[PDB]
């Protein structure tokens, strides 16, 4: 079959917390980034809502090597 690094790979998320104001890392959200492959990027697929407190949706999207991605939902926790 047709198999790319996002087919290869499971990346798994976990709850990022961050102050209000502040963008926080989008790697924070990922549980397992050692069972990636090394320069694997992290990005956040949309601007994350952090100008007020709430927990917010936000998606971590993974750019393997190859320039596959993967995403992975997470809650991003904004506190004051
Ligand atoms: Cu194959
Ligand atoms: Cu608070
Ligand atoms: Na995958």
């Amino acid at each position: 079959s047709v198999t790319t690094d996002a087919d290869k790979y499971t990346p798994e998320g976990q709850d990022v917390s961050t102050k209000t104001g502040v963008v926080p890392n989008p790697a924070e959200g990922i549980k397992n980034k050692s069972d990636l492959p090394d320069g694997t990027k992290y990005t956040w697929k949309d601007t994350p809502d952090i100008s007020t407190e709430g927990n917010k949706p936000a998606v971590v999207v993974v750019t393997y090597p190859d320039g596959s991605k993967d995403e992975v939902p997470v809650t991003i926790h904004v506190t004051n």
